[PDB]
């Protein structure tokens, strides 16, 4: 068991800027564990990864995909994740223009998807998966598809009528007629997605089950806006690795590398 915990958080070129920023975590923790804190921030993934898996870092805040490769090459579990809107987790939903007479995920045979980034899992690599679970629909070849940039474009790009159905994050399409980017009366949901995982904290197995149990109780208790505000947090709740699956079968499903 490491006398001082080597906390790990986002990788950034600015280490002491980040370390600065997050002193009030520091503090928060030392206080709250009856322990010393060491703060780390590495240049980037790689190299977290690898000294966590040679116990260099003990709790480590990661992006879920980042996760779930540190997870493959090394005995690590997450007991905490990032909460925005309510929860851990967070889904896509589909949409269709009400025009195109798009009733079912089927009836997207030989008509036109929008997608926001290539990049994105809650409007691209999310709802490719949908499509292609629930009706063997292969972007590209058993439908056309259009990566129009944002969140925003992909559902005025269905409203619009320039798509006949697109997927975005369920949270940014629930605003989208609130803030007048869309005429609601022009699109409707066909369905959502299962519920993907936000950024978790993760830590080595093999610390003592004491010292396991406590950092989970105190992260997912934090209430302190300013160790929050800078991880754009309401709360910290509990997760496993079972929560990750789902990123792990979209990678097999869609042939990703994440590297």
């Amino acid at each position: 068991d490491p006398d001082v915990l080597k906390v790990a958080l986002l990788p950034d070129e600015n280490a002491s800027e980040l370390i600065k920023r997050n002193q009030p975590l520091k503090d928060y923790l030392e206080e709250h564990l009856d322990k010393k804190v060491q703060l780390i921030v590495t240049t980037d993934y790689s190299s977290m990864i690898e000294a966590m898996r040679f116990g260099r870092i003990d709790l480590a805040y990661f992006g879920p995909l980042s996760y779930v490769m540190a997870k493959s090459k090394s005995d690590i579990e997450p007991f905490a994740a990032m909460v925005i809107d309510g929860k851990p987790t967070y889904r896509s939903v589909i949409i269709a223009n009400v025009a195109s007479g798009v009733n079912e995920y089927a009836d997207l045979k030989g008509k036109r998807m929008a997608y926001g980034d290539r990049a994105s899992t809650s409007s691209h690599l999310i709802p490719k998966t949908v499509l292609l679970e629930t009706a063997d629909l292969t972007g590209g070849q058993d439908y056309e598809q259009h990566f129009v940039g944002t969140h925003d474009a992909v559902a005025v790009n269905v409203a619009n009528g320039n798509a006949d159905a697109g997927g975005l994050s369920e949270v940014i399409f629930n605003h989208a007629a609130e803030r007048g980017l869309i005429d609601p009366s022009k699109v409707k949901v066909l369905g959502y997605s299962g519920e993907y995982p936000q950024y978790p904290w993760a830590m080595r197995s093999n610390l003592s089950p004491e010292l396991k149990t406590k950092v989970r109780d105190v992260f997912v208790g934090i209430d302190d806006p300013e160790v929050l505000r800078n991880f754009k947090a309401e709360a910290f709740a509990p997760i496993t690795d079972a929560d990750y699956d789902v990123i792990r079968n979209m990678g097999s499903l869609l042939g990703l590398d994440f590297a």
